[PDB]
């Protein structure tokens, strides 16, 4: 572990709700390294391909709208087991069952409007898959940073 | 659910240490909606009508002295799981058995003088009775906040 | 002074972007004693007597809908040179004239948005008729804050 | 204005010392709308390009130099008055000569790593020619934030 | 319970990364009082007698290295059930397996590198060989902190 | 500069009213570098040679009083202008006078019970003497905070 990497996303509330700040300042407080960040608008085309696991549910229209809705502010944070991490930080993926500390547990109310993504660490591969999907190998970016050497042993 | 309330208040102890702000911020940060809010001071009367199920207990008159102490700040929060979720972020009764990030974890030490109260959402219908007892209804304010469009579905 | 009041209240604009709390924080921060607080809904009877200085003039009806259109929360600080201290942290009127760490300066944008407003001092008696005109003296509370022991020579 | 947008980047010294949350914050916090967000390394020839007009000065391999010496966050931001109001945020050139609540009479010490850059509005046209020098129309977002509604009149 | 103490101690890699602030406030926060603070840099007699129950272990060299490598901000806390309290507040030896909330589950990465020191609770009567070790009984201050009066029945 | 010191003391009523985190947090944040800091209370005799220079003066014995009935926080603060730019945080003598952002603008009331002393710039070597006055040489510290390499030209 170390240069271990995930894809992390402010979705669609909270950037209306005004919290990339706030959710990048737990990230970068935590020793986690950004190397890829990015404000845009995800399309059909990349929404659908998100979500392809749920092509066949019901749901799935109504949580490509959503994600739709408005812009997403989409990284990349590197650091040593920065995929559980994340997901320990962000808490469980219903807010209302999130322990106050956490982002949703902080931050949010509604399942369906959790403010934030972040890679699934026990589906393998599942961090590498999302980045690729969102950031082309050039938008990452190689550096070192300050707080590293006294992050790791 | 979803224009769910509940009764919330910064005990004696919390308004003397200066936490009004940085409590109502934790609410506020959450998507919570403020419909009542003030600053008062309980009299015996409402004291030991708030502590009622503790009459004929020893500790009740102590609990009557401190509760009117000092000026409380009363509040009604509004949202989605609002009774459950408020109790989620205050910690347990006691704050040296509450987690940090909980706000009696963070900002309390003992037992009975653990900064903040809210409505037992175990204790069905506890907010309602709480509520009414705390506020008429015309200090209640009915509106629709910002947030409430990118909180729920 | 050290017991002079001030009549402050978080505008419609405030309350809606969910800024209570950084705001009554910034006055327990400063050591500023809350002695009045009330989350209400101005009618307009009671907004057409604050703005009466302007009622002949052609804003006047502007102020009135915008102050009304949604809840505020009406607030009394005590503490010495209350008053002008509460205007220097607001900001200027314009919060595009205003500096960062005012109230105004970090949280608003437009002249008519101002966020915030409180007793001028400059107007001598202002804060005196803003305090009863928004707060029957009952609703005020007399007590000891723990910090003016140290707040205070 | 209402939609006139401004450039602005966390330097690499800024982002060396994570320092990038709390600047957004201070943009979000403001009601400042983020409509580009680039993670970047400025590559040389770019570096040379914004710094064009100082090419003929001895400083000048130094200033390209530091600015291409780690990553940066570029963004761009949306409200009345943005520019000016970003300049006054930030404080003076020199961090030295900068005032407490400005960014960088907050964060930095030394001319040469004042932390942030941000257009002048004093230089007509620079936020224009600056926010496309570092962002292609198509990386820039147009949507409409909950805020503006409270934001503006 | 109430004037129990506690040795705490930020660790080089807190120092070097700049949570000397943010720590003494999450204590300050709950109503610990200082009795003791020491900026400091360790020697090897101190480090070694610190960490003299891993003596024969293979990793101590390492450990009295870092814990040597650079400054500690060294504390006592006092307050009801301090020693526990600290040691729930900085989450579980390893950050990787600490909640949000915590300062190691908050600021912290590596098992090896996790930003503070508290005396455990579990080892009885170890927060007074702590305390006795790094501070002589004239660097301890008897007061008693306004808040007091307000945290403890 | 860059190794300039200057000497910093959160003054009792600070350390009452819990600020020591706060303050320390401001000068971190900054880049400026801890090198001194200790939890102290000064004695009659101490405090009366610091004041040497208003002995003849009425208000003196107020003063030492004050200075010396609880406990203070001592610091040294290193960084490239630290006297000046400790002395522009800090704000005017009266907090009454202060700006918001200063810590005494945001923190203070009252011209006696103003928070915090700095070392006044305006009186060449005072930094060097007050610093001795609180410090023997080996209580301070020689390193390299990783923040330098950025915070410096």
């Amino acid at each position: 572990s170390e240069h271990e990497r995930t894809f992390v996303m402010v979705k669609p509330d909270g950037v209306q709700r005004g919290l990339i700040g706030d959710i990048v300042s737990r990230f970068e407080d935590r020793g986690l390294k950004m190397v890829g960040g990015k404000f845009m608008q995800i399309d059909q085309e990349l929404a659908e391909e998100h979500y392809g696991e749920h092509e066949d549910k019901p749901f799935f229209d109504g949580l490509v709208d959503f994600i739709t809705s408005g812009p997403v502010f989409a990284m990349v944070w590197e650091g040593q087991d920065a995929t559980r991490q994340v997901r320990t930080m962000m808490g469980e993926t219903d807010p209302a069952e999130s322990a106050p500390g956490t982002i949703r547990g902080d931050y949010g109310l509604d399942l369906g409007r959790n403010v934030i993504h972040g890679s699934d660490h026990e589906d393998e591969g599942a961090n590498e898959r999302e980045i690729e999907l969102f950031f082309d190998e050039d938008e990452l970016v190689d550096w070192d940073q300050i707080d590293s050497s006294w992050l790791y042993e």
